[PDB]
């Protein structure tokens, strides 16, 4: 049974994958959703908000549920490595 | 009760927005997501596959069901528009 706040859990490991793969920054990722979607929080500083050891957790059972590929937790969640990669696209 | 499918419906109409904002074009977004996501059909040609029709009859479905912003649908869909918006970041 899915929560609307799931929705958001995979829009991050999206985010976070782009990111993860190089095709993106953190930033231009928050920004682009916090202006184009008005809202208060991009992908990220949600996932810092939630944490990256929650979001996986959750994410793993969507894994179980449904066994698509966009279920799966980023590897930067699943080993709470999150922070040291907004270094990445932030940092240089 | 929510599909797997459900979950690029919301993605998709996530990207069509952005592009409605000016933040991203309908390309920087596919590319990404094809070659950051390696899948085959980035949330443009996916939608194009799928049809706006389809999508937001749908994503009507979802905004009823849990009253979000994230699942209404977007304008350009829900008004099959979609054509001449790829038009817009991909014209010009």
């Amino acid at each position: 049974k899915i929560n609307p706040m799931d929705f958001t859990f995979v829009e991050i490991n999206e985010a976070v994958k782009l990111v993860e793969m190089g095709v993106a920054t953190p930033q231009d990722i928050d920004t682009a959703i916090k202006l184009g979607l008005n809202r208060p929080f991009g992908p990220f500083e949600l996932a810092k908000q939630f944490g990256a050891e929650q979001i996986a957790k959750r994410l793993e059972e969507l894994a179980k549920q449904f066994g698509k590929k966009i279920f799966e937790p980023a590897k930067t969640l699943k080993e709470g490595k999150l922070e040291e990669l907004l270094k990445a696209g932030k940092a240089e």
